[PDB]
């Protein structure tokens, strides 16, 4: 996958932007 298509949708898993980190995507 991708910055986004995982890391970010696995980091959107964790919460998004309510994750801790900013968006991969």
């Amino acid at each position: 996958e991708e910055e986004c298509v995982r890391l970010y949708i696995q980091w959107l898993k964790d919460g998004g932007p309510s994750s801790g980190r900013p968006p991969p995507c």
